[PDB]
């Protein structure tokens, strides 16, 4: 059984509000290890043109075990995404989220 | 000094092409220790409407070493993700791409 860290996007709040993530979301999604950590803005505006610099982001992270190849991961991948986006709907207003299926390059 | 997984986006390669990755990519960048790890297709098709499926795909990950708060980081992630652009246009052809410089605000 090896654990697969698959990266599932970010989630952010103003750098003002203390907000307490740990009480706020749960400690694991589809039976996966729910991550975040705290790490610079991976980009320096929001889709409104303002700076990112005045919110903490966080990197969301579920760490899956699995005892088949980490490439054939799809299906449970797609059943987590769709978990956390729902987890994500619950939290307050002030926390921004966006999840890989939603990330488009330029 | 505690360690943290900065996620720099993704690399992909045709599954039928042979490469051997820890031959061609470098073991640090910007002094920061490179991962690479296969993951399933993030998106079922590419901009061009061509299918994923025939590529095999990996999260690049910066595993940085530090004290500071995250948000005083933000020199290493820019040469880090400066070094891993020029570092990835050095690959063969076939290897295509997507770093956070890449995405669209959020």
């Amino acid at each position: 059984m090896q654990a697969v860290r698959l990266f599932q996007g970010y989630m952010w709040h103003p750098r003002a509000l203390a907000l307490d993530l740990k009480a706020l979301l749960p400690g694991e999604v589809a039976g996966a290890r729910l991550l975040w950590d705290e790490v610079p803005p991976p980009t320096p505006f929001f889709e409104d043109g303002t700076p990112t610099h005045t919110q903490r982001f966080y990197q969301l992270t579920l760490l899956v075990l699995t005892e088949e190849p980490p490439e054939a991961l799809k299906p449970l991948a797609e059943e987590a995404a769709e978990a956390l986006g729902e987890v994500l709907e619950g939290l307050p207003p002030e926390v921004g989220w966006l999840l890989l299926e939603d990330l488009r390059p330029l």
